């Protein structure tokens, strides 16, 4: 997250870290057994880390639970990032508590102009590199589809939305992928892609979770 703020330990209790020996992507806990992340975060060997604030210090509220199954969307296209969504099943159910909690899935799609909360342990620099240990947060508005398409001509599908600031300076970034975009208390987006981070005229692009609620619900009813 570039241009964000330190969230505060466990204030984003649905945020998970995906770990393969190291943090590599975010995700969102949707119930005690399942995480939603980006399909481009797929790896074998994933451990889900819940209750994290500093990902490099064991502070006392973590739950570390191996994935048993990952399910990339059936129509995921890694070239365009269309349908950039994955489900991860935990080997055992998390213990839900004040610091480890699920986020609701949406009923309706979020509205242009709505401010959402984006979070993660990704790079905090637009130019260069610096990875924070503690979770960072950013409030950012959903942009109109017309503005989004104009920023990325020939690249935006109806399964994507842009959010952020066209003047630059505030965005998600590498290492935030797969994490939550929460708007009116529901999971509306997944950190997916963008040209650079926090550059002018290049806002973040997010998987549009409201398009996937029927696939999520039938898949979790079935696995
Ligand atoms: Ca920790």
């Amino acid at each position: 997250i570039v241009g964000g703020y330190t969230c505060g330990a466990n204030t984003v209790p649905y945020q998970v870290s995906l770990n393969s020996g190291y943090h590599f992507c975010g995700g969102s806990l949707i119930n005690s057994q399942w995480v939603v992340s980006a399909a481009h975060c797929y790896k074998s060997g994933i451990q889900v880390r819940l209750g994290e604030d500093n990902i490099n210090v064991v502070e006392g509220n973590e739950q570390f639970i191996s994935a048993s199954k990952s399910i990339v969307h059936p129509s995921y296209n890694s070239n365009t990032l269309n349908n950039d969504i994955m489900l991860i099943k935990l080997k055992s159910a998390a213990s839900l508590n004040s610091r480890v909690a699920s986020i609701s899935l949406p009923t309706s799609c979020a509205s242009a102009g709505t401010q959402c909360l984006i979070s993660g342990w990704g790079n905090t620099k637009s130019s260069g590199t610096s990875y924070p240990d503690v979770l960072k947060c950013l409030k950012a508005p959903i942009l109109s589809d017309s503005s989004c398409k104009s920023a990325y001509p020939g690249q935006i599908t109806s399964n994507m939305f842009c959010a952020g600031y066209l003047e630059g300076g505030k965005d998600s970034c590498q290492g935030d992928s797969g994490g939550p975009v929460v708007c009116s208390g529901k999971l509306q987006g997944i950190v997916s892609w963008g040209s650079g981070c926090a550059q002018k005229n290049k806002p973040g692009v997010y998987t549009k979770v409201c398009n996937y609620v029927s696939w999520i619900k039938q898949t979790i009813a079935s696995n």
